[PDB]
């Protein structure tokens, strides 16, 4: 269901701008995970990133959409790729802070609400029939 992704995207937010939120075991797996991912992607595109400028919602919108169309070009999903997504909105957030032309302190529950969309819509099915995220995700990604 929506509200169920809308909170993960939402608490993983939080995460990366060291606000309070407490979260579910599936969110506490997930902010882990997608934190190591999210610091792999920082150093090796470090430059790339610092190229572009992400002044606006509107500008984080349409990299976002850019970047969903190249990472599930050949149709694939799987638990990386979806672990990815999250990684990535932690990224435009840490830029919208430093830079949206117009600061609002509520921008990540729009980044989050977009970021739930692409999830639902495009992945939705592929993760209830791998076990949802109690039965599918936090089963792979959580501790051994
Ligand atoms: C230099 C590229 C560029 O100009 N981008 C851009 C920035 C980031 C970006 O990140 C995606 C998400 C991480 C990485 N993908 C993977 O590691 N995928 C794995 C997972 C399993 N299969 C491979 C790439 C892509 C492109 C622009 C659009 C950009 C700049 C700055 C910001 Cl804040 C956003 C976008």
């Amino acid at each position: 269901e929506f509200g169920y992704i809308y909170r993960l995207a939402q608490d993983y937010l939080q995460c990366v701008l060291q606000i309070p939120q407490g979260p579910s075991k599936t969110s506490r797996v997930l902010q882990n995970v997608a934190f190591s991912v999210q610091k792999e992607v920082e150093k090796n595109l470090k430059s790339c990133l610092d190229n572009v400028n992400v002044v606006s919602v509107d500008t984080a919108r349409t990299l976002f959409n850019q970047v969903m169309e190249k990472e599930f070009e050949d149709g694939i999903i799987n638990w990386g790729r979806i672990v990815t997504i999250f990684a990535f909105e932690g990224i435009l957030i840490k830029k919208l802070l430093r830079q949206q032309i117009a600061p609002d302190v509520d921008t990540y529950k729009e980044i989050s609400y977009f970021v739930a969309e692409f999830i639902m819509n495009n992945t939705g099915e592929w993760i209830r029939q791998n076990g949802g995220w109690e039965n599918g995700f936090v089963k792979k990604f959580e501790p051994k």
